[PDB]
């Protein structure tokens, strides 16, 4: 990511990547509370293949996943988690702030009902998410940069540039040189 500024497109901010334009949603850059594209079909088709490949490799992964969540959905979920604001902020997006609202983010689930955390499966996603155009967004040890505690299961579709990204070991923030961190 060498080196472009973030542009406001109106409903969202984006940064121009090496091959694609990359929507930026985090604690610094919110989405328009209206922006409601639903699930991205191109990302979805890749997720399907990713899922199948994990199942083929022996992993107990569900066909089900958590993808598009609108602003309103995010509101319920964030509120529910307050029940403190402090602790919920560590791991749950405020509405307008979630990559899930872009329709480009997807949480992988085990056939046991839980978000994937099992170690071999987590490593497989670090190793191969990029083969399907995805990155593990909330990397371990990058909580300062991304704004969020690490998530083994949360995939963000970025396309072809995922392999160079994964190779860097960087957060998107660091790779494209935009701000993440805490709400301001
Ligand atoms: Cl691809
Ligand atoms: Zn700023
Ligand atoms: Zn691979
Ligand atoms: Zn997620």
């Amino acid at each position: 990511g060498s080196h472009m500024e973030v542009v406001n497109k109106g409903d969202y901010y984006s940064i121009q990547g090496k091959y694609d334009e990359i929507i930026v949603a985090n604690k610094h850059y919110p989405l328009s509370k209206d922006y409601n594209p639903g699930e991205n079909p191109t990302a979805k088709a890749e997720l399907v293949k990713l899922i199948k490949a994990m199942q083929e490799a022996g992993f107990p992964i569900s066909d089900h996943y958590s993808g598009f969540r609108s602003y309103e959905t995010q509101t319920k979920l964030y509120q529910d988690y307050v029940n403190g604001k402090e602790a919920a902020d560590r791991y749950s997006a405020r509405p307008g702030y979630s990559e899930h609202q872009t329709g480009l983010a997807f949480d992988v689930i085990g056939t046991d009902g839980d978000l994937v955390t099992e170690e071999k499966a987590a490593q497989w996603l670090l190793d191969h998410a990029a083969d399907y155009g995805f990155v593990v967004r909330y990397l371990k040890g990058k909580e300062k940069e991304t704004g969020y505690m690490a998530e083994e299961w949360h995939l963000r579709y970025v396309g072809k540039e995922a392999k160079e990204i994964a190779e860097s070991g960087l957060s998107l923030e660091e790779y494209y040189g935009f701000e993440g961190g805490d709400y301001v």
